[PDB]
């Protein structure tokens, strides 16, 4: 009620926080951002979140040098691998297209994901290789194609497409929409984030660069929203 | 000047206003956040602002009291024969479905904003019966027809969907998503207003409510986007 049952977490500011730090190589921050996620899914479970979303690589950030977005991919992949760790028992879903990321990242992020259970008292989804304007391309494409393997007409299918079938062919299929989406940075956009899931979404802001999140910003964010 | 192409306001706080400044009857704060829309126009056609949308009736605010929504539906009627006043050269589109305000009323804003140029320094939509998630639904409908009537099969309409389909195919066709969307009442959401279209859009919000809104506070929010 006063909690959100799904926090949604674009954690931009990793490549700021080095710098500011005084690091040279930018992976110092993206591996503090892998810390601090670890963390915040550990405070959502214990909080009785039911799920949380994390934004790990954007289509943005696919376009970057191929050298640091290999270093990247590989701290995502290892995160990944933290999240889906036995001892935890949660549930983890993958959100976007592994077809983006490499061949053997991708067969370590299904893998980690495929090995946690369907039903736990705590979800993660992963959003990796995502586009919110994409996700919704792509579920009309299924459900359109559903209608056709299952024997639609033309022009059956020009009338096919309903705000339900669009929200039950997205990567977050048969989940509860973001009630609370968490940016940090300053930054005060959504960036397709979820795009078509958040648009009822209360949105909270931070100045502090992810790495740099605190338990007590998100003490601070559960407090807003529940006063909102 | 670094100035928003596109600014889009979602008008909160109009009866909270009125409630708190002592007005029994909460309609008038309708009639305060009118004659403000009117003022805000203004500002932005002398900033230099190209585009601006206005959030004038939700599928949501539709729910309300017959005689609050039939004071709001007047009210609303009276703003945009305002903006479509011949003396202001404005070119004005409806954004939303007339059907969802009864035919008198929606017979008197279809004549007015018909009566607007095409062509005109400033440009202004009116949000009136407007749902973000239905816009892209009968954005997709739209696409597909077309693509039917240029002579596609089934199989090729699976296929037909793209992000650029889409967004030729909003009410906002033709027009540069909104760069700023202003929100008062210290609402921090979107409620899918241009929801497609305001995926990268930059959000500022201010506390004071719509009817209090201020130029000081127009000023505060281009100063604000200028700075990110
Ligand atoms: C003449 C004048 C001042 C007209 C404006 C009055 C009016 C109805 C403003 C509402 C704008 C708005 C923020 C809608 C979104 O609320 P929502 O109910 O659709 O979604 P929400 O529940 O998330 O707020």
């Amino acid at each position: 009620s006063d909690l959100p049952r799904h926090i949604a977490v674009l954690c931009d500011g990793n490549r700021r926080w080095a710098r500011s730090a005084g690091y040279d190589d930018v992976s110092y921050g993206y591996r503090m951002g892998a810390a601090k996620i670890a963390e915040m899914l550990r405070w959502c479970h214990e909080a009785g979140i039911e799920l949380a979303t994390v934004y790990l690589l954007s289509t943005e950030n696919l376009q970057r040098d191929p050298d640091e977005l290999a270093a990247l991919i590989e701290i995502i992949t290892d995160v990944v691998e933290e999240i889906c760790a036995p001892a935890n028992h949660w549930s983890v879903r993958t959100v976007g297209d592994l077809g983006l990321i490499g061949e053997e990242p991708a067969r370590r992020l299904r893998g980690a994901v495929e090995s946690t259970p369907e039903v736990a008292s705590f979800h993660v989804n992963v959003a990796v290789g995502y586009g919110g304007r994409r996700e919704i391309v792509d579920a009309v494409r299924a459900l359109l194609s559903k209608e056709l393997a299952n024997g639609a007409t033309a022009e059956e299918l020009v009338d096919a497409v309903t705000v339900e079938g669009i929200s039950e062919n997205l990567y977050t299929s048969g989940q509860p929409d973001p009630d609370l989406v968490i940016r940090t940075s300053g930054e005060q956009r959504l960036s397709g984030f979820l795009l078509w899931q958040s648009a009822y979404s209360e949105m909270w802001f931070t100045e502090a660069h992810w790495p740099a999140f605190r338990h007590v910003d998100f003490l601070r964010a559960l407090r807003d929203y529940s006063a909102r």
